């Protein structure tokens, strides 16, 4: 199973018209390409497994990528989501969303909802119409500057850190210690646990310097399902690609790895960043594994449209090959 890479185009920002960027960038859902207009205040063209037009709603974006992915969970297979990009590129608005804010929508049927909300909520309905025994864990780590924290958790300080090694009777493996796994009664609880999560990284932005831009956000679910099967999820949600080149430990090391991977070049750096250690298996491993690309329309972001775009081209070669827990 060949890593699914997929490219998602956000409408101009304000600031991109003050900037007074014209567009650049034209995306074709039906044949799959994206088209970047490189030589003019003449284009280049890449063919990605799924091309997600400026009008895409997020709904949309759930059901071609999203949705397959936690099927194949239910099956106990790992699967990890990337998000990668520019910072404003809509990173985070993939992997977590927003509210409606005038609206009355229950978080639940609210149509700004990323990734994240919607596969929660999924998870408790399809496996409580299938009935079957479920339990779910979720943990979140942020890694920043190289370091390891712990967002979930209520007892634990916003500055404290975790300690990772190489995982005993796994090696590819790694354990995260005091990492918290925090047990989902339902939905509604839900909320909770991550709104609480949203305070401490409030805190962390006021601790570190663009904290929000140069942080990944790794979240994981694990479900336990009888009859036994185990499945699991990691949504990542990648620091700016920006600082990366055609700084960043991981996010060096990450591009690294996929560099290696596609070219074929006999030592691959999994071990040189944490990211990759936890994320090992993501890469040329056992995890189906799935990439969203995002990207900015507007001339002024070219230089990074195009970083963006050639990672996930060249990513696209990597090969995976996914295994039933
Ligand atoms: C529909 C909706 C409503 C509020 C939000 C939001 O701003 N946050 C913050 C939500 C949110 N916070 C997170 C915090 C961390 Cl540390 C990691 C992930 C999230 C996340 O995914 N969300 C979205 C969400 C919404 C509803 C239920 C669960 C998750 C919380 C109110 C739960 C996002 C989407
Ligand atoms: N497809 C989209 N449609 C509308 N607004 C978007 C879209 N993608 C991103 N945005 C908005 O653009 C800004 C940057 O979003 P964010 O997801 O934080 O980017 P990143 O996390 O990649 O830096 C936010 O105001 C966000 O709500
Ligand atoms: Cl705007
Ligand atoms: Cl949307
Ligand atoms: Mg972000």
């Amino acid at each position: 199973k060949n890593i699914q890479v997929v490219v998602r185009c956000r409408p101009f920002n304000l600031a991109e018209r003050k900037a007074s960027a014209h567009s650049i960038v034209e995306c074709d859902p039906v044949r799959k390409e994206v088209s970047v207009r490189t030589g003019g205040l003449s284009r280049k063209t890449y063919t990605f497994d799924m091309v997600f037009g400026a009008s895409t709603k997020q709904i949309d974006v759930y059901r071609s990528v999203v949705c397959p992915i936690l099927d194949e969970v239910i099956m106990g297979y790992n699967c990890t989501i990337f998000a990668y990009g520019q910072t404003g590129t809509g990173k985070t608005f993939t992997m977590e969303g927003e509210r409606s804010p005038n609206e009355e929508y229950t978080w639940e049927e609210d149509p700004l909802a990323g990734i994240i909300p919607r596969t929660l909520h999924q998870i408790f309905e399809k496996l409580t119409d299938n009935g079957t025994e479920f339990s779910v864990k979720v943990s979140l780590l942020e890694i920043y500057n190289e370091e390891l924290f712990d967002l979930l958790n209520p007892s634990s300080d916003v500055s404290e850190r975790l300690q990772m090694f190489d995982d005993p009777r796994n090696k590819r493996g790694v354990i995260i210690k005091g990492l918290e796994e925090i047990t989902v009664h339902n939905k509604d609880e839900v909320y909770q646990i991550l709104e609480k999560g949203a305070a401490k990284r409030t805190t962390a932005a006021t601790l570190m310097n663009a904290y929000s831009s140069r942080s990944h956000s790794v979240f994981s679910v694990t479900i336990h399902m009888k009859e036994v099967k185990i499945g699991k999820l990691n949504l990542v949600d990648l620091a700016g690609s920006e600082n990366i080149g055609r700084i960043n430990q991981s996010l060096l090391t990450l591009g690294r790895v996929i560099t290696a991977l596609v070219e074929r070049t006999p030592h691959v750096p999994y071990r040189e960043s944490k990211l990759t250690r936890i994320l090992q298996d993501s890469l040329g491993g056992r995890t189906r594994t799935s990439i969203i690309a995002t990207i900015s329309p507007a001339s002024l972001n070219l230089e990074e449209t195009l970083s963006t775009l050639e990672y996930a081209h060249r990513a696209k070669n990597i090969l995976n090959k996914p295994e039933v827990n």
